[PDB]
């Protein structure tokens, strides 16, 4: 009872912002998953739905999105700003708009493997761990 609202499900609930998706917004997310080295073969049906599946997530800079040795619970889409990577405590790339992270823990399932900040304030788009598995698993 003491670990419920400890987690990316949590924290992320915290960031979410109701949004109607755009035109650029829908476009942007498909051309980010036609390049996402996982995502790469999907076809346009798997596609459209993880996109149907996406939601908005707002962040001020310094914020935490994941962190290394958690439980993974979703797949992000940078829409805007930029998102620093740690590996063990050095950073080894930054990330902007169209870049995406966060499917390796699921896929292996195993813990995330890297720790991302916000480095400027900036949004994501998110898709739950069960769609984007479900979207693979066949
Ligand atoms: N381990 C690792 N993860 C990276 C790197 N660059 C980007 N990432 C992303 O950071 C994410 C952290 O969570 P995941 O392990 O689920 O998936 C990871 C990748 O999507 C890198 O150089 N190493």
């Amino acid at each position: 009872s003491n670990d419920d609202f400890t987690g990316e499900d949590s924290l992320m609930e915290d960031h979410l912002e109701l949004r109607e998706k755009l035109s650029e917004d829908i476009d942007m997310i498909k051309t980010s998953l036609k390049n996402n080295l996982v995502c790469s073969t999907l076809n346009d049906n798997e596609i459209l739905t993880l996109s149907n599946y996406m939601q908005f997530f707002v962040f001020k800079s310094g914020n935490l999105v994941i962190k290394q040795g958690e439980k993974g619970s979703y797949f992000f889409i940078i829409n805007s700003g930029k998102f620093d990577v740690y590996v063990n405590d050095k950073k080894v790339k930054t990330m902007g708009k169209g870049s995406s992270f966060g499917e390796a823990a699921l896929i292996h399932n195993t813990q995330r493997s890297a720790t991302i900040i916000a480095e400027t304030d900036g949004t994501l788009w998110g898709v739950q761990r069960s769609t984007f598995r479900a979207t693979l698993k066949q």
